[PDB]
């Protein structure tokens, strides 16, 4: 049972290079607009407390060098939406897919197409953590890389990369420029909260384990939602809501294990540990598969 | 530090559906040829000991229904190369990338574009295990999905999926139809060998850990290659060769830790365990990153 990313073809055709001054990063080229992090306009003497409105007034179109492969796109206009810059260009992208901008919920997963200099370098699956960080793999020059899901024929863009935190996790915005979490785009060490474990995702992954015949952790018991959430709080697990129990319903019915029965089993794994045993090859409980990810991997959604 | 797949766009445009009788699986459409597993021509009464030569003589072009999306490609001719069928079609694929067929080495990694009914469903990173299996995620209808690497602008196809084994791992061929390992395409339970751990890959991943500041496992010692390989044999780790020490050379020089020093540290992790500590977030030693994978992720190759 593998971490699986969406195929990345539709997104690869939207990535471009955006250079402003001594800074080069990635942009997302959809129709006649290139989206990128607004901090591309900062200079080293402006990192600590940028006034982006003043800084953007100081730039003109020709300070923004946009390239799509070997094609130089001319910037026609520039505007700021929250923490993203919108560079109007003289050419619409012929490879623009059907797309939408979505702001995902904590606990939800997406694929990240990691890019450098406008070129795709790799794709992997992430989760929006409960504290609105993501545990990504990003280097210098990775800003502007996007996270997305693919629904039918529609690419739903949900994340654009802006920064790394002192703990090595990552922070960014939706495609309207609003940061996930409390983070701000200035150069200062910023705390993410305590990160909690996405309980509904761990439950989905235990269901995946049962579907694939790995069932040693099942016990005879059940529990109430209330009794469970009291144990979960002690181990920094997110509370489980009735909506979560409903989301896990199909998985429960396919395996014949009621949700509150699986919760009882998870309760014991948290109190007793794993005594050196693994589940789906993992020595730790995994929480970056949603119930939909499990169903899609265990049923073969395309 | 994440398992990262290559971007899958170039490969997605080559996937087609291939139906023969009551069996539907994926084909790889390059120029005017569709490649697929030859077992697509089997019926349920022919699974146990197929005579493929006789079976293929019994088929005609019109028993092979090939579709690329909504386009029905007419089969013009059909031939068998080892365990893959080559279906000549009346149209060359306009989206054919620069490509080559390569037979990878055990220990080497590749990306798998998992497909059902000719449509890409997900992409993930695998390793060719020492016993020539892969630990994939494949369902019914996944045969014909391919594994690949991307070198510059060239897609190097290395794997096509054929079967799952009783242990739940997976077996298949190169794109010339030769199975990796001892496996044969008939319906019988087939043993893969003892699977050993890819020592050079574990060493690369320990180097990744150091590059990312996770260094608790380092010790004061060194070791000879010979003394190390004696411990490695006891824990079913592949032998480390001088070629491996040379492959790990750049990583050694970037971290300032000689290869045989890292080996000394690995020796102790194998004898003493991890006492409940993790490395790069993992409670087990990871062996499905090559030294090149590490360099590419820690340097940002595109
Ligand atoms: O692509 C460029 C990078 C991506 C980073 C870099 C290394 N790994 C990543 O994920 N973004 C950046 O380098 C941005 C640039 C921008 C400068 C102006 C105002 C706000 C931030 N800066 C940062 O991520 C960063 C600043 C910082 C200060 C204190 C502690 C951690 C920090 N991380
Ligand atoms: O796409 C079709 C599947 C992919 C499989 C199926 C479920 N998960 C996978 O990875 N291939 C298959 O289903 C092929 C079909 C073919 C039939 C004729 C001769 C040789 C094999 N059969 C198999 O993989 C298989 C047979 C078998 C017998 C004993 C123990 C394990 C086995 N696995």
């Amino acid at each position: 049972f593998r971490k699986m990313a969406f195929p990345s073809g539709k997104v690869e055709g939207c990535m471009v290079q955006v250079t402003c001054g001594t800074t080069t990063l990635n942009g997302l080229w959809l129709d006649d607009v290139v989206y990128c992090p607004r901090h591309v306009i900062c200079t080293s003497e402006d990192m600590l407390n940028p006034n982006y409105e003043d800084l953007l007034i100081r730039k003109s179109n020709h300070n923004f060098l946009v390239q799509a492969g070997n094609v130089q796109l001319r910037v026609i206009g520039h505007s700021m939406q929250n923490c993203v810059l919108k560079l109007r260009v003289d050419t619409a992208n012929p490879k623009t897919p059907k797309y939408k901008f979505v702001r995902i919920q904590p606990g939800q997963t997406f694929s990240v197409l990691a890019c450098y200099n406008g070129s795709p370098s790799g794709v992997y699956q992430c989760a929006m953590r409960p504290n609105f960080t993501i545990k990504g793999s990003f280097l210098n020059g990775s800003c502007g890389s996007v996270g997305f899901n693919i629904d039918y024929d529609c690419v739903s863009f949900c994340y654009m990369h802006h920064m790394n935190l002192p703990t090595g996790v990552h922070a960014g915005t939706d495609l309207e420029g609003n940061f996930y979490g409390p983070f701000v785009d200035r150069q200062t060490a910023q705390a993410a909260g305590t990160d909690t474990t996405i309980t509904v995702n761990v439950l989905a992954w235990l269901y995946a384990a049962v579907i694939n015949g790995d069932r040693w952790f099942l016990n005879r018991f059940t529990t109430t939602l209330n009794d469970f959430n009291l144990v979960a709080m002690k181990y920094n697990y997110e509370p489980l809501t009735q909506d979560h129990v409903d989301i896990l319903g199909p998985l429960s019915a396919q395996t014949g294990i009621a949700v509150l029965d699986m919760c009882a089993s998870l309760k014991e794994l948290l109190q007793n540990g794993m005594n050196g045993r693994t589940i789906l090859g993992s020595a730790l409980l995994e929480d970056e598969f949603t119930p939909f990810d499990v169903v899609r991997q265990c049923s073969g959604v395309t």
